[PDB]
């Protein structure tokens, strides 16, 4: 049998709609991300989907055949067990044009990603671009590239796309990332893919010693019908730890916090509780440690984490001392042009008392400019943000003719 532990690494699953993203997580896992009405009836993916698997690999086999994703060697010949290599969990990101945020939150849990390309379509899509640009202003540069759907393209024209990605990656930070053919759909040439992402998407080094920080993207509240009438289980909050580790019975804070009223104003509370349970999938355990999207139980009024009330929200230590600035200061750069667009337009420069988009970890906020030089703005934000180090990336965007649209990066100054 194979141990029982946590995701040690999550990877991304990006690129344009439909071209495959949630078919090829189904095809390594097994299991489709989508749990969300409106996703089914749309057959697309919304929210930040999320799945696990264990990977090994028999030693007795040859490769790729040999990379499996359940306790067996049958399929490559061998009655031998796998060697355990490590558990995985993918984050399948929403593809669409006006959901660029959401995929953006998903980005800053990534330790890498897959590109997904289509080969029956115009390559680059859209999103392909801004997926990818995405990717390297968030600094996920561990990655590979899929393309997929090659069972409905012949050959020659599944290497003439092969041809067209290498010399767009060409004289990028890209440029030695490998592509890798699949079918999702068929399960063809999957084991390939396990072998480039143990290759490729190892895990990264951790620092298990600097103050926990997680970064929240769901909240729930997981009282359901049917069960005994004893007093509310606890609010739950659920994201990605990104450095130190947390325990079972911890004191911890989460932050800005509660919207409240204080003195005729609007403020935010930190909300203050201890760590009931941690879970990851299925599977219950006394600590978490980056990798996998963890779920924290807590002691909290259900009301309180219900319907993703808390998404965007940082967890730390109770003790913990955090930045939270209704104000920042980002020291930024612009693209050069709308790299999401179907017409790459030119970006214009950032303007003061514009409205501007700001993606920190995994939260998005609207705020206005108040100052603007050549390398620096000043936001006053619609909402605080918890700014947990002092170089974090901020991704930037623009409404353009009705849409958000990525124009630029910095990082938060404090
Ligand atoms: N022919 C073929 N169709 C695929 C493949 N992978 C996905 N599809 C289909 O493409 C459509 C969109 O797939 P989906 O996984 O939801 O793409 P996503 O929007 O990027 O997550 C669905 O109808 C899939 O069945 C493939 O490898 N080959
Ligand atoms: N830590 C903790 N997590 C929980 C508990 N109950 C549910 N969860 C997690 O909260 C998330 C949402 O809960 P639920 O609506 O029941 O999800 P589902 O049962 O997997 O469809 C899931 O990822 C669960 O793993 C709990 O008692 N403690
Ligand atoms: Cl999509
Ligand atoms: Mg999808």
């Amino acid at each position: 049998a194979w141990p029982k532990v946590q995701p040690e690494v999550n990877i991304g699953v990006v690129g344009h709609v439909a071209h495959g993203k949630t078919t090829l997580v189904q095809a390594i896992t097994g299991i489709w991300t989508s749990k969300h009405s409106e996703e089914l009836k749309r057959g697309m993916t919304i929210k930040l989907g999320y799945a696990e698997t264990n990977i090994g690999v028999c030693e007795s086999c040859k490769k790729p055949e040999a990379y499996v994703t359940e306790p067996s060697c049958k399929s490559c010949g061998s009655d031998d067990e796998p060697k355990f290599l490590r558990r995985i969990s993918f984050i399948d990101a929403p593809g669409h044009e006006v959901l660029m945020a959401t995929m953006l939150s998903g980005a800053a849990l990534m330790d890498g990603a897959i590109l997904v390309v289509a080969a029956n379509e115009p390559f680059p899509q859209p999103q392909t671009r801004e997926h990818f640009v995405a990717l390297g202003i968030i600094g996920v540069k561990n990655l590979i590239i899929v393309q997929n759907k090659v069972d409905v393209v012949s050959k020659e024209e599944a290497l003439s796309q092969y041809r067209q990605i290498k010399q767009f990656t060409k004289g990028t930070w890209a440029e030695n990332v490998p592509i890798i053919p699949v079918s999702a759909l068929h399960k063809i040439n999957i084991d390939s893919l396990i072998e480039g992402i143990e290759e490729y998407i190892k895990t990264p080094y951790r620092d298990l010693s600097q103050k926990p920080v997680m970064l929240v993207i769901r909240s729930f509240d997981v009282n359901k019908p049917g069960t005994q009438f004893n007093e509310l289980k606890g609010g739950v909050i659920g994201g990605s730890i990104i450095q130190g580790l947390f325990k079972v019975d911890q004191e911890i804070k989460v932050l800005p916090g509660l919207r409240v009223e204080k003195q005729g104003k609007v403020s935010y509370e930190p909300i203050f509780t201890k760590i009931s349970s941690i879970r990851f999938g299925d599977e219950e355990f006394k600590e978490a440690k980056p990798g996998g999207l963890v779920a924290i139980g807590t002691y909290l009024d259900p009301s309180l984490t219900k319907a993703d009330n808390l998404l965007g929200s940082i967890i730390t230590l109770a003790d913990a001392e955090v930045p939270v600035l209704w104000n920042i200061r980002i020291k930024y750069n612009l693209l050069e042009r709308v790299v999401g667009a179907k017409e790459m337009l030119k970006v214009d420069p950032i303007r003061a008392k514009e409205t501007l988009m700001l993606s920190v970890g995994s939260s998005t906020t609207l705020g206005i400019v108040t100052s603007v030089k050549k390398d620096e703005i000043e936001v006053e934000l619609r909402r605080p943000v918890a700014v947990w180090s002092n170089n974090i990336r901020t991704v930037i965007s623009r409404q353009i003719a009705g849409r958000w649209r990525m124009i630029g990066w910095g990082l938060v100054e404090i």
